[PDB]
């Protein structure tokens, strides 16, 4: 007869018939607890320096969360404040990068759960666009491909999806990114569009799509073949237009057609907000556009989703308001100054050789960094990541794509609420792990298992 | 100069600096406030009968909910009793719906946001087995069809999204529905499969699918087509396993090889939490899985959605843990006494014909009427429906697709929270506006926009 | 042949038990026990069909929620204003109000430095108050000049409906000066008219409820300082300024209407109006204490000697009060003054764009010098645009929004007015939300001709 | 210069600027402090053994309390729910009471702030029941009367403001209350009614009714004049009900008219709240109801107050909902459990004569007592109020009215959450007060103040 501290009753195990659908009521509040204590072996993330999504509170944006769980985006009868909030936000976005001013007053775009969405969104944009072109020309449709550097998971679930043929620049040493050259290559009359990343996942550098702007305008002059570009900016999108203005890589580059970002990473919206923005009606092929009947009239949606939570986007307008840009310029350039200072001291440590130390005209804050070739200061990185594991700390290492398979790095992201002071701590604990890697020499070449990279 | 008399200070209007990012900061409490007001006018939904999404309030989700809001779905790394929560709820609905207990222990399926992304899930799967099949009898793959009867919106959003042709059995009257006959005179070796709707949207009421399976079993052994089925079980997914178990829809048919339905609908999760199962490893063709390398190994998803909040599923797993079948048998027929209470005490109001009666062996808890043919008691239901806002509540009149397209329809939703005692209140209000209508016959025929229709 | 798995009782879907219903079962009083928190959600669950008033324009009383007057609120629930024995600190806290509202109105200073007046529930307890003292002070001239005292009236304008049960209830005859076309309140000409010797006092209401103007009363002070010197007759007023009591102290120092004027012996007002206090506050001051008779007031013994009470009730909650002493002290003159010039403004506002939307005749444009912050209008004579304004309010509430039209008395029975009154928490940004939806509801009438004439119900016009 | 030290900031005194209205604006959350820091001085009722109101805190209450801040019970439009549960209090209480089932479903009653305005609107419909009566008879109607014993404040209020003359029948020592034979010396033509009072303030009894009611009816007998009843059942109204439903008191006697009592004393609502009901409709003379204008129609208000909050309406409901009359008899019956413990160990405690020992057919949960006639414990009752107040707790000593102006007593009432461990403990502090008077006999005779008796 099992019983349950907890309780002082009869044990009703989670595990056991976890594999059926349960036969019996339980109280509630009974109910309520047995999760509410499995969540407490869920990890915080504070320490968790992998992560690009935000991970700090603001009781404020608790409360509006809170507010919101049943108010459904899709349903603008019912809800039709916060369907005005989103279509603020829809602009404000829209302004930020550039867009041409709206004829109607109204920017072409929409929010979405996150930048996985906008991506296929903006990638399906792309197909119709290069087909409809392609059928009124008289050709061939069937071999769309798609040309990029090392991007994020999306587009490869995009690619396969979208029966679209993925040509991905290659990662090599001392080329990490989609540069002109191989860029150029890569196209021809099926290319769709050409995705630049703006704030690679892997490293933290961006992908400057203004030279290969300058490319496929030669290129076009070369071979008549007009290309045109989207471009990822899952996490650039809310740093460079506050911290680096002068960066073109935007609406202000007439081939760009559309943009996507996250608004829960550093736009700061809570998990379950993402942003694509059209340039212009044109932008975005009527076909994928759906109308739905409602009482004020009928509006058009491209979105996968239907039903779901208007919270993060009242979240994400709250973060818009309070902040505006001198908001938001505070706020990103105090994570790059982390990063900044991050990346000095760490070189002070070791030989290592920095892919990406945080400056913001070059990435996003991090910091990524991997050993001299040929050196070996007695430990490898994945020895570190686990010595700092101990002490609470995520902090990955990894081997990159492509030719650079043999490459392994470590890089730290400095999101929100990684203040100056914890970036303090991950170094004294950093010089305390080195210290006792070099008091073990038995501890190199044990660990080997790659961390979670991808956002 | 303009002052605000919350604050007693400058006023800010959000709709004057609505159309541009923002340029400078405002007080975290008072951006709060600016906005907590706004979403006062909102809807609170509660008077709202034509949504099918929960809308109740209880204490214990707002706290799941409300802890949860940080926790990533897709970081199985950082958050592994959320990833362990999740696993249990895909075990718990594939025997739900009586999927072939699983090998390893563990079935094939995944969370969604909603029924809109299970939906391309399983409408995708449907297009990679129907193509694997048609490459290897060396036939063409490009003109791909889907057969269906009157589906929700997201269907048209897949077959544009992926090239598959609609076959839309139109409906038309005294002949609402994809019945057997019209089901196989669009079926032929291109259909990808066929995709009965577990509870009509525009309806209320249920495709069968076991005289559909009866057909395609005949259809197979005159041609040799062998036609899967994919169950958009959106509503009925959570109803008929408790209320209707003998209704053979499920996994127990063979030729079912896939069921959606949205747990915030019925199975009463908040905002933003789907479902897809397939019946077996075989069903799901691997092409579509992508697998992310965390520490502890690596697992498979299938996902059009990449970082999202877990909160949902936590919820979902709540409500399991809480009620069991037993709950959720009392719960289900709770709302199925109120439709069928409303259903005839309305059908003596008036002269009505009613398309749904809100009986559990028919469909869902929903009653769905028109105008009988030819009569004229001096009103429209659009009429009525305006009659009733008034009064608070909404119940929404429109028109049916296809070739029903000249039929006006009421269609009421009972969810959780919608009781008898609402119901009784509702039913005066509907006297009331009967009575106000036959002393004002000026009034009829004005009213003319359809209402929200979709969820 | 069965499908289905039936129970057979009604059931709850909240509670997964047999369904207990409300409504039968209201009947007579209910036999058993049921869980506490059942109840709880059975009750607040119902309490969702209540509006929120945000969109309602109808109504003066405060609407806005503030997390401190909450938990003040939510502290003061059991503290009970009468029982100064256990509750000093509520007890030294409603005397300071008393003398701060005395002091906000140019009460001459008092002598023990305590003003004479006394917090109530709303306007309604504070008139009748005043009403009471009046008829008392007047009786006991006239039993003085051995004369009759059967036959008392009162003269009074376009008054609320408190006036006109005080009248009812204390026997009291009510000379209401009607209103008609073109002169829509109490003036001082037909004030004098209905003066006589049994004339107990002059209410003038400063903030009519049906329209928003004040009833200044400065000239109708100098036409009874003239009546005094033609007949000797003399006769005392008490301002009812529900609303305008909270409004002009800050935004219309100038007009004078308070104890500046010697006739003026008594003043009521809501707090739970422009005062800003939450539901169920109202204030009444007398000039001194010989304005309030000595037979009106009841001694009771406490602890710490006896105090002297007069209230129509007894028993009742302090959160009000404290509530209200909450408003003073965090805002001031100075808070006020923007606090009730915010409110102005979205009055002025509306009142200049609704003009160009339709031939309207403005009796109430929202103007500090005028009343209080509302908008009041009516259709030009003759013309038809194409609507009553009852059809133009049914398509505003259809958009969420209750602004009233209803009949204005007396006389000018035959006007249909709309009347759209300012609070806080209407601020700018939802009166241009509003703009939007009126603009729309033209359209749809001028689209939807059939419409016209049918919508003919007044709407609540009282509060 | 003065500083706070609450707030490190330069000192606001409330004091100062006590005297005028404040100029300045303060920060809104240092005002909320200042106040909230003072009402710590109130004391919290707990140990008050004078009052007869609500002290008790629930959750519950306080949640719907404050839902219900801004609803007005006036606006019948606005908040039609609130409206509706209003009136189902009325039905419930006209039940309670045995008003004849009322003809159209609604008795004839209305909620109020408390006692004090119930009886004044029962007063007002006695007055002019008696005027309408005597002008149709043609007789004078200038000299009207009430006949009543000790009672509440209130109904000499009401006396002076209406221009009613008061024949109170005064206490005298072994007669304390209106005995049939001397309020039959006080009647006659110009007499409005008899008011008892079911539960007497200074002492706890009841005055019976129904004796009261055969003397009336042999008076009609003898002289043709027909004299209503109100009973003022203030407290005994929500007692008898359930502990002593055989006291005939209420409705059941036909003369009674008009009923009142008060929610916030023993139907244990929140302080404002008051019940007045009357018999049918005739009870009410149309004269005193007034019709305001709402959109579903109009409705008739008679009550002396107009907006104000429906808070305590709703907390009303709360408590009929949760207990019914199985629950109250639970309730009201451990009050009584109490008093009677109470009145019997005092009892052995010094020369003590009692006037009410807190049984069910008697009275309400009150003891109240006196010293012995011509007895001398070395102490008066005065004295044993002071000591116990040293100790915490307010145990009233006052002088009754009329002709027993010679005696003292002392009065305790037993309200809910006042349960037999907090009787014990008072009667230790009881046990040693007594301890120290004997111990300092010079504390004899000084005190003297009456305390607060009235509620
Ligand atoms: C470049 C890029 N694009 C897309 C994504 C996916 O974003 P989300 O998780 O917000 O859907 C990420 C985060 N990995 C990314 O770095
Ligand atoms: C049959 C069906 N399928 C798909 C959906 C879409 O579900 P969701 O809002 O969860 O995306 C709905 C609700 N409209 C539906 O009725
Ligand atoms: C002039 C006037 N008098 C008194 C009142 C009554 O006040 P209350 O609702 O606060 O009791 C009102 C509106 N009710 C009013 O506007
Ligand atoms: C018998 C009697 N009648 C009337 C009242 C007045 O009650 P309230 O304070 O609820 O106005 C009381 C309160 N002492 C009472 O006990
Ligand atoms: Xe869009
Ligand atoms: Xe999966
Ligand atoms: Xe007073
Ligand atoms: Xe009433």
């Amino acid at each position: 007869e099992l019983l349950d501290s907890r309780f002082g009753a009869k044990s009703i195990s989670t595990i056991a018939e976890s594999k059926r659908f349960p036969l019996h009521e339980m109280r509630d509040d009974v109910a309520f607890q047995i999760i509410n204590d499995e969540l407490y072996l869920d990890g915080n993330a504070r320490q968790n320096l992998a992560t690009f999504c935000q991970t700090w509170d603001d009781e404020n944006v608790h409360k509006l969360m809170d507010l919101s769980i049943n108010k459904n985006w899709i349903d603008k009868e019912e809800y039709p404040q916060s369907a005005a909030i989103d279509l603020r936000c829809v602009n404000m976005v829209a302004d930020l990068w550039h867009a041409p001013a709206p004829k109607n007053g109204q920017a072409v775009g929409t929010n979405t759960i996150g930048s996985s969405e906008a991506c296929m969104l903006g990638g399906m944009a792309m197909k119709w666009r290069w087909r409809k072109r392609m059928e009124a020309a008289g050709k061939p449709t069937d071999k769309p491909n798609l040309v990029c550097g090392p991007v994020q998971i999306c587009w490869h679930k995009f690619a396969r999806y979208w029966d679209v043929e993925l040509r991905e620049i290659p990662m090599r040493p001392g080329q990490l990114f989609m540069d002109p050259k191989r860029m150029i290559e890569a196209c021809d009359e099926n290319t769709i569009g050409v995705v630049p990343t703006f704030g690679v996942t892997y490293t933290g550098n961006y992908e400057f799509p203004q030279p290969l702007h300058d490319a496929l305008d030669k290129f076009q002059a070369d071979t008549g073949i007009d290309i045109d570009m989207h471009i990822d900016a899952a996490s650039g999108g809310f740093l460079a237009p506050f911290v680096a203005p002068d960066i073109v890589w935007d609406f202000r580059l007439p081939r760009v057609k559309s943009i996507s970002a996250s608004g829960h990473k550093f736009g700061l919206a809570p998990l379950g907000c993402g942003w694509v923005i059209w340039r212009d009606e044109e932008a975005l092929p009527q076909e994928l556009v759906f109308n739905v009947d409602y009482l004020g009239g009928q509006i058009g949606t491209f979105a996968i989703n239907f039903s779901r939570p208007a919270g993060q986007v009242i979240a994400q307008y709250y973060e818009f308001l309070r902040l505006g840009r001198e908001g938001y310029t505070k706020v990103q350039n105090a994570s790059y100054q982390v990063a900044a200072y991050l990346a000095d001291e760490i070189a002070k440590l070791g030989p290592y050789e920095f892919i990406c130390t945080g400056r913001p005209d070059e990435g996003i804050p991090a910091v990524c960094f991997k050993l001299k070739d040929g050196e070996d200061p007695g430990y490898t990185l994945y020895d570190l990541s686990e010595r700092l594991r101990l002490r609470g700390w995520q902090v990955p290492a990894f081997t990159l794509g492509g030719e650079a398979t043999d490459i392994v790095v470590m890089r730290i992201m400095c999101r929100r609420g990684f203040e100056m002071d914890f970036a303090e701590l991950l170094l004294e604990d950093y010089k305390a792990s080195l210290k006792y890697l070099s008091d073990h020499p038995k501890l190199q070449g044990i660990a080997q298992q790659n961390s979670f990279k991808h956002t």
